[PDB]
């Protein structure tokens, strides 16, 4: 079982967790979406600020985001800060996180969430800064989105690229299934898809095999 | 100005980002976010997407009939197919760059184990077919993927916002649960807070991303 807490400024963003839905319908993990506001004190309910040293836009103020982690955060609690800053959030960090108890993922917007939030967390509990890929989102949401769908499917009870894939009917606009995936030689077909999945990661990514850019 | 269509089996998952849109850049016509659901195209009663794999295999695969009717309505020759899948090029800020020039994009979402592969073959025959992987890491399906493509592209657009890893930000109090901003942010001394700025930036992409460091 499984507890994940997101805290964001925008609390309706995160509505397509219920579909990871299945999922929490049958009770094996729960999902809690908080306003981060909801931790303010001023009428004007202010989350950010300008930056020390300069530079353009705003920083979350770390006040709000002291009291939240406060109050959600135990010493067991795992806390995901999306950043494009992060170490990357990749298959192998997923696999670990899945057999966590308690994940919470703090949301930041603006130019980011001010860097004392997570010293002063990672002196209670463990803090992992995580980026899911070198692109520029408009905040922490769709990224938190990202990381529950690919923990979420491997909770208990819940290399090379996959090659292209094919259903009926066998001839379709004069495109053939390829011969090989009727033929019903397991062999074969395994060594074409083999085959399939060499030349498509070769094309693709290199990297993973290895190779240049 | 870009029109958006996403197609996938699970519409209500797009609709926090269509409605997150300025106003002020939809009345200027700057943008269009449209999501489709894909069983609109099915063709029987029971409104099947999908079907098991030639060749055999676990899951099942989209079925090439409802995907090559949806893409006839909805693509023109103009259109810029993108197409998620953990197979896909990978896309980047580049890409994201790219694409935010386009007239049209159409975000396929597949589902199951993908989308017969006969459907961007064929649509690459009349138009520009683009599959991308936003990362490495397994989701159940497109439209997570979709939603942060959407993200990325939409904000480099002229309008609809109205190298090296980025180091530690702070802001007030100057002094937090013991914790005190670095003091050369307070030095006024600027060229030699960009310096530091660049020291901090350096030994994070060391510890954190050394492949950008060849
Ligand atoms: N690529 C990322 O993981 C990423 C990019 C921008 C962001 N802004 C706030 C969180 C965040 C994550
Ligand atoms: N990492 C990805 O971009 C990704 C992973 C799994 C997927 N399933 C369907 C589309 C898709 C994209």
């Amino acid at each position: 079982s499984m507890k994940i807490d997101v805290v964001t400024i925008f609390p309706e963003y995160l509505q397509p967790v219920r579909q990871p839905g299945k999922a929490i319908d049958a009770g094996l993990v729960d999902v809690a979406v908080h306003d981060l506001r909801r931790w303010t004190h001023d009428v004007h309910k202010s989350v950010d600020d300008s930056p020390y040293g300069g530079g353009p836009g705003m920083v979350m103020k770390p006040t709000v985001w002291g009291d939240a982690l406060d109050e959600i955060c135990t010493s067991e609690t795992l806390l995901v800060v999306p950043t494009p800053a992060g170490y990357p959030f990749t298959q192998e960090t997923a696999w670990q996180w899945s057999t966590e108890d308690h994940l919470v993922i703090a949301c930041g917007r603006y130019e980011g969430i001010d860097q004392r939030v997570a010293d002063d967390a990672a002196t209670r509990m463990r803090v992992r800064e995580v980026s899911i890929g070198d692109y520029v989102l408009n905040g922490g949401e769709a990224a938190a989105l990202v990381i529950i769908e690919a923990v979420l499917r491997l909770v208990p009870g819940v290399s090379l690229l996959e090659g292209p894939s094919y259903t009926r009917p066998p001839s379709w606009r004069g495109m053939d299934v390829p011969p090989v995936l009727l033929s019903g030689d397991h062999a074969k077909i395994a060594a074409w898809r083999a085959e399939q999945s060499r030349q498509r990661t070769i094309e693709r990514r290199p990297d993973l095999l290895g190779f240049d850019s």
